């Protein structure tokens, strides 16, 4: 049921998605080990992911969360990087996309920093890098991230598939050391995220 619509680079919607991608790059404490050394990306394509059944699955669950939280879905747009992006865009998020060893338990993880999600495109810790060159910092191979609509509801604040903490719909990992890191988030129901945009890109070698 999924169809992909290409956005023109002249479209305001392409431009605002690119800006979120580029402006949320940061340096990582691994010095680029997992995701590569770069300060910006070359955006190659931005596609809208359209699937009626998966959308309705998302909005059904969003209403349930909203009704449990004074009519407030607490909806965000967040990045997700995964070796399973093709499964996700066709069949939705489910328990097979959960980070089983994540620091906030077995759930599906999302990031404000695009560069954090970039660290997972080739797997946990960057795996062995790109399939073709076995390079986690490959500047040639095309990568894909998802920019996702995510329902947080009442989020458990952690300063720093399972179930949400009792009385909560998600977990927030608040950075408590790296002053420049943005928040990361975990949901425990695949129906709480819709993979809105598929972004194809390369990391760029700093000059
Ligand atoms: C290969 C397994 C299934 C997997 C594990 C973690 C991720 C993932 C993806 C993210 O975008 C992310 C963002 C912030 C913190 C952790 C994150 O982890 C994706 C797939
Ligand atoms: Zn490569």
């Amino acid at each position: 049921g999924t169809i992909l619509i290409d956005l023109s680079p002249d479209d305001k919607e392409f431009q605002s998605v690119e800006e979120e991608m580029q402006s949320t790059v940061r340096e990582h404490r691994d010095g680029g080990h997992a995701g590569g050394i770069f300060n910006r990306y070359n955006i190659l394509k931005i596609q809208k992911v359209c699937n009626k059944k998966l959308w309705e699955r998302y909005t059904h669950r969003r209403k349930e969360v909203s009704e449990e939280n004074h009519n407030h879905a607490n909806e965000r747009m967040l990045f997700h990087g995964s070796p399973f992006v093709n499964a996700i865009i066709h069949k939705g998020f489910d328990e097979r996309h959960a980070y089983i060893g994540g620091m906030f338990g077995a759930g599906i993880y999302f990031a404000e920093n695009s560069s954090k999600s970039n660290q997972y495109v080739y797997g946990i810790g960057g795996g062995t890098g790109c399939p073709v060159h076995k390079d986690r910092s490959c500047y040639i191979c095309h990568r894909q991230l998802l920019f996702c609509r995510v329902t947080l509801g009442k989020s458990f604040l952690q300063f720093s598939m399972a179930h949400s903490p009792p009385g909560h719909h998600s977990v927030t990992g608040r950075p408590s050391v790296n002053g420049l890191a943005l928040a990361e988030y975990v949901i425990y129901r695949g129906e709480q995220a819709y993979p809105e945009y598929l972004i194809t890109y390369q990391i760029m070698r700093p000059e």
